């Protein structure tokens, strides 16, 4: 993920085929002449986009144009939480999904993974960082406060903030309870709150795996809904 000072990332294709299916989704989605009601919903939801990019001298390096969701921000706290039961896809060789498994074997059980946060404490003027190893040793006895951390300060608990998330991710349960098109597998929510009121951002990301269905996304609603109830234990800290 490169930050472009005009409000705008690039993110660059992964290898085919995940990048390739990434570019194809957003393709998809924001088709001119898309006028499928779920798609068009689930806009409101993803980064803006704005289509593929390449260096004008590297027609060969491709990535995406898309919003910067922390850009409104001053001082954002960022976290990444992949969702969902299984960070597999229905294409997976036996060793991939064994690859799969072991990297979080609780993805079944809790229905989602911090992949990171960057949280700004405002009485150090400074940001704290946890990568993937953080939330990889989140068990079910240590996901709430794996997950509060997020929202410390360092002096209160943000439970604006909290509030704010479940109100936004509900909406993005209410999308995925009225369509069975689409099942997203190994992809996340972005959170951003403002570390420096209420104002937040929850929006989808990273859609290497999505895939056409005919279901329910069982696996996100599931995650989606546990993230809901983990939440909303922390507001009654
Ligand atoms: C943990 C916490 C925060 C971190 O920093 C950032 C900063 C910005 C973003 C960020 O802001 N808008 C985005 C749109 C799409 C994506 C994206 N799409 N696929 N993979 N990433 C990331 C975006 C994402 C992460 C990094 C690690």
């Amino acid at each position: 993920i490169l930050q472009h000072p005009d409000g705008t990332v690039l993110k660059q294709l992964q290898p085919p085929p995940r990048g390739p299916r990434e570019l194809e989704f957003y393709n998809m989605v924001y088709a001119a002449d898309c006028f499928d009601g779920v798609l068009l919903e689930l806009r409101k939801y993803l980064p803006k986009y704005y289509g593929i990019w390449s260096p004008p001298t590297a027609p060969n390096d491709l990535y995406l144009k898309l919003e910067d969701v922390t850009h409104k921000f001053n001082k954002p706290c960022i976290m990444d939480v992949k969702i969902g039961q299984k960070s597999y896809d229905p294409f997976a060789s036996s060793e991939k999904i064994q690859q799969q498994v072991s990297k979080y074997p609780l993805m079944e059980e809790i229905g989602f993974l911090v992949l990171g946060m960057r949280v700004y404490h405002v009485h150090s003027d400074s940001y704290e960082t946890e990568n993937q190893h953080y939330g990889r040793s989140l068990t079910k006895e240590t996901i709430k406060d794996g997950v509060s951390r997020f929202f410390h300060n360092g002096y209160c608990l943000r439970k604006d903030a909290v509030a704010a998330s479940i109100q936004k991710i509900e909406k993005i349960l209410q999308w995925f309870e009225n369509q069975k098109q689409l099942n997203f597998y190994a992809s996340s929510l972005l959170f951003v709150y403002e570390g420096s009121g209420g104002e937040v951002e929850v929006r989808m990301i990273d859609f290497a795996h999505v895939f056409p269905s005919n279901t329910i996304d069982e696996g996100y609603v599931y995650g989606l809904k546990h993230l809901i109830s983990v939440l909303r234990s922390i507001l009654d800290n």
